[PDB]
């Protein structure tokens, strides 16, 4: 470790690289950095275990930074530690178009980087799903003989993160389920952007934190209390059954005589005056973005060292494989992200002679078909086990002394649940976490639903009672605008599954998908199965389900999706019957109809057809693109009702006979 | 007080009323009123000033079931306080289309239910926002002689609700700022639909109350203990420095033999044997919806008291009016909801010479005159005051001991800063809240808005940041669903104003929507004025701001909102240079455009005319509405990027390059 003279100048380095990044991107955030590089050394250069050059290893201890704007602190310390992803240049190019170096921490720009922050609370409860992460592979895979899973989960987070509500939903689970390996750092430096915390943040942080279940800490010196930072982790790391809260007191923009312990270094670069004024009180001769020969000379082991930790780990998964060839490689399918052979074969098989079900029913068929060959698949409910269906009936529940267990029980959580998922997906390639609530409640966890889409986050959205259908509960439950909010968001799958081989298709290809989420929208009813659904129709998200028409020129489109085909269906069957030619076209995805060829597009939708009606109980937003300029769109573009579901379908007009009605007015 | 039998008999009338109307419904929730009827029968029959024949007296106690599910408890109680709204009929129509006694309590249905429930841990941060209006008026208003504003906030809140963030949230701050007539009750069942709390949910949330500045009571007996329950309330109003919570231990669905203290009994009918077994078990002989003769005549006495308690503050009033007449006034103004005449005058006008500016400071602007013009205009951001540019500078900071001042400061609480804003909105009709954040973080608090839209409150969601406008902070930071996202959700304007004249009109008509909730969406980056911005064109949501065609027939129409409207404005000069007919239409706000007459749409997008673009920085999802299958829609339908906002511009084609090329291709 760095002593005395050679300390101090690590330590500036990391305050003066952030200084000198901001200052030449004339934006981004000094003052975490500045305050949070005695503990961001400490973490970097002595504690965390990984190999910079292989960002990837699996038993590497993992950082967050929850608090994203302070980027320019992790940057600074990949730098250093020799990743290969922040080489001087990045630096140089911080907040710059197609930069390694965006202004929030980017998994998917910046390898070295687990996770996407920036929103405020996702970083903490990403942390505790890499930290549940590691502790169910530890339980499920260790042996008496060999330790194969073993890892700790770093994160500072600051007062924002304190006052989200994603970070005490996250939290609670995290003391819940004894998280002994996730160490908390709380940047305690009493500012946010309004100013002194004193404004609107009063509680006792830590006391709230032992109430959720946290061993706490308090390091009252953090801009100079190196060893009081090294007693904390070493007694964070003896307590093995809670995970350990580091209040640790900084001042922001430590180091600056002028804007030191105030709302001015938060956001904005320092400028050329107080630059210099901060270069002569902290005493840095050094140009911009240099590295001392003698920091260069301390930080050049991590390299060799790195690759000395990673190989004798490799030795450890070598002799593991050897000794438990089966359960090493069902370990491997994780790391890997390889998916057993033949696993889309488990998936169910249905006709029109299989009995109607609810697709939240059929969901729950899929998971548990899924289980039996996805070693990955892991999640569960935010409390509505029994009605969403997610149990995965041969495994028990994730708990502090049953991690092995596959059910993870979220309680009334939605936000902390979907970043925890983040967090399972973006531990290891090969998870494949689910996770679940009614659809009106993704407005609840939406935060983290589109960081999953941003980071590349392949999380399955299982969200049931998916319209008007579930009736009684009412408007504040039904879905509307839910649909086409996710059709409108980049990144994300919003499959809407008619039956039982829909619901196989969309599971076939959200399971498959591990870089893009997947939202299976499901329904509370009964449906029947259609003939025609087809798990290769799902993969083309608009495809025929039936046609009596010649020459590629049907009299009527009609297109449904999820519980509103069969009513489709139906009115084609009354078409035709008067003589009419009708193609029925189910619309399980927007999003991959969009990307097939312009041939398959026409064999669906022909150009010179434009006689088309849409339904579906939400938004008609955005239908208009597939009816066209003649067509009609059948849906809600209003709220719901407190009624039998029989009822408000009647009574918002979604029904064969509104279709029929359409048919007369073209 | 009821004693002995009667007691019992009116707390088995409102368990039987749940357990009836559930059973009639075959649909909703009869655990929580079981267990609840103890502290609602405590809180409606003794402890709670009201009117039932008058649910609107200003200064009337307010009650919020946050555990919404719950909602026969509250009907229950407001059919027997004699509330015209419940009547018997009333309950025989649980959960049937149309009803009073909607399956969630909801405010736009039944008066006398305050906010709309169902959602968790709405209620409990509506409760805060309710009290934080109280505390504000009895600051603002009270005298040292006339404690003229003087009334609680009670909310129940089950397990649910205690694991929400939103919850956390809005109790951080309520004990920030000292909030002593906000009374909670904790129905703690150890009971949610997963079962056993035990399997998610073992924090200590009395301590974690305290740390958030909470006086806290434990009531071990809530079933038969109404002593203690009696006890715990008096100690609660007589704690002013600090809000309560009372943490009540109840059994779910008590007095069912078989069901009580099971999830079973949470959220089903309990079905003929078991009614029957209930009844044998309690000893209630009654018919089906039947209120015994002792508790109708117990019960009766609230009309005649609840009369005399608002005649007595009427007297009160009256005499405030003749001591304090200019106070009076004011007040008067926010509880009737008149706005003071010539409000609108107050709103800043822009010509040519103005110089240009972002909407986020022009919205300052318009927020700062509307201040001396609106006494109810309150509220503030959540920790982006500088940012936003929200605070009202002839005012200072709502505080425990400064609750008269305007500007709320919310910490970084986006969801309970919605949900405490609801609760403002809905104190008083005279109360115009508005809340801020960056808008990309509308998805942290979208649970709250959508509740705004469902349950009619007028709250103005101030969103700056509102494009990849904002630059270098990233794709984390960058709308790009959002305006469309808002755009299908019913009963809400999403307005994007250009300039100076769109901002002050969209503050006209946000202020004027006191039924309906309005964002606007605001820019980091300076604007020009352009010439043809009006209030008046505001107000139709869609208007045209340039035109050299004749007979309605232009060559080209050109479509923007927001920043992208300059750039709409620059193509058309060049376009017109050639001899083009070009109009440029401006849609502020899709949803006014929607409500205007067929001929009004025709002046605005003539029909004949095939050839028009849309640009708007932003999902292209739903432009076709308006610009159809032949025209083009200019925008993104990607994530953002973390460069200079210029650079973004540029390779993303919003440009009027791309609406010259998208002309040429018509
Ligand atoms: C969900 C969310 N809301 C708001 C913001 C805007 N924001 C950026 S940092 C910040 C707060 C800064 O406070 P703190 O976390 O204490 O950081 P410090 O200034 O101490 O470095 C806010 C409000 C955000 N990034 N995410
Ligand atoms: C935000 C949100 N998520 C999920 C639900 C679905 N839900 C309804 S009640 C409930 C929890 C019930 O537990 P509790 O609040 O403890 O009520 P109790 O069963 O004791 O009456 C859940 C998850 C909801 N209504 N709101
Ligand atoms: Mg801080
Ligand atoms: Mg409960």
């Amino acid at each position: 470790a760095a002593t005395g003279e050679l300390l101090e100048k690590s330590v500036n380095t990391i305050r003066f690289l952030a200084i000198d990044a901001v200052e030449k991107a004339n934006s981004g955030h000094p003052g975490l950095p500045m305050g949070c590089a005695p503990m961001g050394h400490v973490l970097y250069d002595e504690v965390m275990r990984y190999n910079p050059k292989n960002p990837y290893w699996f038993n590497r201890d993992r950082f967050v930074l929850s608090a994203g704007h302070g980027c320019m602190l992790q940057y600074a310390l990949l730098h250093l530690a020799g990743y290969d992803s922040v080489k001087e240049e990045d630096l140089k190019q911080f907040r710059q178009w197609g930069s390694r170096t965006p202004g929030h921490p980017e998994n998917f720009e910046t390898p070295g980087v687990e996770v996407t922050t920036g929103p405020l609370g996702q970083g903490i409860a990403n942390a505790v799903g890499l930290a549940l992460a590691e502790k169910h592979l530890a339980a499920r895979f260790n042996k008496p003989d060999s330790e194969i899973v073993d890892h700790y989960t770093y994160v500072i987070l600051g007062d924002g993160c304190q006052m989200e509500g994603i970070a005490n939903e996250a939290c609670s689970l995290a003391g819940h389920w004894g998280l002994g390996k996730l160490i908390a750092f709380y940047d305690d430096n009493h500012i946010s952007i309004d100013g002194d915390t004193e404004i609107a943040f009063t509680e006792d942080v830590s006391t709230r934190f032992e109430a959720l279940g946290w061993h706490t800490i308090w390091v009252k010196n953090g801009n100079t209390g190196y060893d009081d930072i090294r007693a904390a982790i070493k007694e964070a790391k003896a307590v093995t059954d809670k995970p350990t809260l580091i209040k640790v007191t900084t001042t922001i923009g430590f180091g600056s005589p002028n804007k030191a312990n105030s709302y001015s270094v938060h956001g904005s670069a320092l400028g050329a005056k107080e630059v210099e004024a901060t270069r002569q009180n902290l005493g840095w001769p050094y140009d911009t973005f240099f590295v001392p020969e003698d920091v260069k000379s301390h930080w050049s082991r991590h390299t060799p060292e790195g690759a000395a930790l990673e190989a004798d780990w490799n030795a450890k998964f070598a002799e593991y494989e050897k000794k438990y060839a089966d359960d090493a490689a069902t370990l491997k399918s994780i790391i890997t992200g390889e998916l057993p052979t033949g696993w889309v074969d488990a998936l169910p098989k249905y006709t029109p002679e299989s009995p109607g079900d609810a697709t939240r029913n059929l969901s729950q068929q899929c998971l548990n078909a899924l289980a039996n060959v996805v070693p990955g698949l892991i999640g569960g409910s935010a409390d509505l086990a029994s009605s969403n269906m997610t149990l995965l009936k041969m495994f028990g529940d994730f708990q502090k002394d049953t991690a092995e267990e596959r059910n993870v029980r979220f309680g009334v959580r939605e936000h902390g649940m979907g970043a925890i998922c983040n967090g399972i997906a973006l531990h290891s390639p090969g998870f494949v976490p689910y996770c679940a609530t009614f659809f009106v409640f993704t407005d609840y966890m939406r935060g983290a639903m589109r960081i999953s889409a941003l980071s590349e986050a392949g999380v399955i959205y299982v969200m049931t009672h998916d319209s008007i259908g579930l009736g009684e509960d009412g408007p504040t439950h039904q879905p509307i605008e839910h649909l086409v909010s996710f059709r409108a968001m980049p990144n994300i799958l919003m499959l809407r599954p008619a039956d039982g081989n829909e619901t196989a298709g969309a599971y076939k290809v959200a399971v498959l998908n591990r870089k893009r989420p997947s939202i299976l929208a499901l329904s509370r009813q009964k449906l029947p199965h259609l003939p025609g659904t087809s798990i290769e129709g799902v993969e083309k998200g608009g495809y025929t389900i039936s046609d009596n028409s010649t020459g590629n020129k049907p009299d009527l489109i009609v297109m449904g999706t999820g519980s509103e085909l069969e009513i489709a269906a139906k009115a084609a069957d009354e078409l035709r019957k008067e003589g009419k030619t009708v193609r029925v076209v189910s619309f399980v995805s927007w999003e991959l109809f969009d990307e097939q060829s312009d041939e398959y597009k026409e064999s669906v939708l022909p150009a010179a057809v434009t006689a088309r009606i849409s339904i579906e109980a939400g938004s008609t937003l955005g239908w208009q693109k597939y009816v066209g300029a003649q067509g009609k769109a059948i849906g809600i573009d209003k709220f719901g009702a407190s009624a039998p579901a029989g009822t408000i379908y009647k009574e918002y007009g979604i029904t064969v006979e509104s279709i029929i009605a359409a048919a007369k007015s073209f």
